[PDB]
């Protein structure tokens, strides 16, 4: 859709050297931190605009920029190349391929790639191995969050306590999550650079192969499984094994309990809803988290 502040946005982009055809500028997605728009330049190039919605987003954006600068040479998929990156505007050339899925504003999901795909599984395992191979000290120097295996497991234990102090949690869910936290077989023995929100909305594809990976704000050194989780819970087990095999062939070090860890981690999504509601303070979020934490 045509932005209501179209006028100011063209001025903003031109002040940064980007001469856009204002007819082409349309808002694609309004995130919690960035408004994202597509636009074409008069020289024909296609562009993505990231517009920070509040000044408190800027120091995280600066870390992500540092991350992306060190990361890009290490991966055989494209990542956003922030040719403009200021306090007022980030912009990068539009990356090729189609999002594997798209989540509308009304929450409905449109799928472009099917999770039974062996080609997609192999591609995902390969890209995640390459990311996981990135030197974690070099990644930590960008400013991203860093957790050892003990701190990964400690953070989940702390989150269960913080959420349980503010919400009623169904006893069967608490017992499942306590059993998960207690089970050494589930937990990683090493930390790696991770994407942190790796699912098909952020993997562009062509012919079921990943061409680019978007949206690196959540990148951190931490649990390898978090970048395989969405595939584990959405793909048939035999297709997740194709991704695990590609991961291992690329140098990844999966552990036997990893698939189960992914499914226990996904069952704990309500903890994330509770943490999000505690951060926003909004009534609708609190009520959504409350319902998810104590299901019928
Ligand atoms: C660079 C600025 C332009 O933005 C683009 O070019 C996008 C990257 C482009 O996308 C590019 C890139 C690519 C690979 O799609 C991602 C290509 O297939 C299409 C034809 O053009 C979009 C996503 C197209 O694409 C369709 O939007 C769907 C959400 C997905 C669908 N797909 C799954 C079949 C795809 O056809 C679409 C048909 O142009 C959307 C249509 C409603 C018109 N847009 C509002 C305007 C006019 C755009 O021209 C633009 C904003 O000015
Ligand atoms: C459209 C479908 C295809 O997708 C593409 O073509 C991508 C956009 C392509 O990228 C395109 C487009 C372009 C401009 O790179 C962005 C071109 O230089 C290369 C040769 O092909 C990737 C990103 C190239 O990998 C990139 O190679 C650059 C030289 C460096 C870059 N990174 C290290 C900074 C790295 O991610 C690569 C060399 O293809 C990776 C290689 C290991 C795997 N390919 C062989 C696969 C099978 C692809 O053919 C594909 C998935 O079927
Ligand atoms: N085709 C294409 N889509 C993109 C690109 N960058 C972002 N998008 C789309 O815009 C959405 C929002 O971008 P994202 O970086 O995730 O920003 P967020 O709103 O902060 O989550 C993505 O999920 C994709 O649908 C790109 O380079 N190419
Ligand atoms: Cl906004
Ligand atoms: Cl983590
Ligand atoms: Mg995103």
């Amino acid at each position: 859709g045509m932005p209501e502040d179209l006028d100011a946005l063209l001025d903003l982009a031109a002040r940064h050297g980007l001469d856009l055809d204002g007819g082409t500028l349309r808002t694609e997605e309004i995130g919690l931190d960035f408004r994202v728009a597509f636009a074409r330049a008069h020289d024909g190039g296609d562009w993505v605009l990231r517009l920070p919605r509040r000044p408190d987003v800027l120091e995280r954006a600066a870390v992500e920029g540092r991350l992306l600068a060190m990361l890009a040479p290490h991966l055989d998929v494209a990542v956003p190349d922030w040719r403009i990156s200021t306090s007022e505007l980030i912009a990068y050339p539009l990356l090729p391929g189609s999002p594997g899925l798209t989540v509308a504003a009304d929450g409905e999901v449109s799928w472009h790639v099917d999770m039974a795909s062996t080609v997609y599984a192999r591609s995902l395992g390969s890209v995640v191995a390459q990311l996981h191979a990135v030197d974690a000290e070099a990644a930590a120097a960008t400013g991203i969050e860093v957790r050892s295996p003990a701190q990964v497991r400690g953070a989940w234990r702390q989150d269960l306590a913080r959420v349980g102090a503010e919400f009623e949690i169904a006893p069967a869910l608490r017992e499942r999550w306590e059993a998960w936290l207690a089970d050494d077989g589930c937990w990683p023995g090493h930390s790696v650079l991770t994407h942190g929100e790796l699912y098909p909305a952020h993997t562009l594809v062509e012919d079921e192969r990943i061409t680019a990976v978007l949206d690196w704000t959540t990148a951190a050194v931490g649990d390898p499984a978090k970048d395989l989780m969405f595939h584990q819970v959405s793909a048939p087990s035999a297709i997740f094994e194709v991704a695990l095999q590609a991961y291992a062939e690329g140098g990844g070090r999966p552990w036997p309990g990893l698939a189960r860890h992914c499914t226990e981690m996904f069952s704990a999504a309500p903890l994330g809803y509770g943490l999000y509601a505690l951060a926003t303070g909004e009534a609708a979020h609190r009520e959504a988290a409350a319902a998810a934490l104590n299901p019928p």
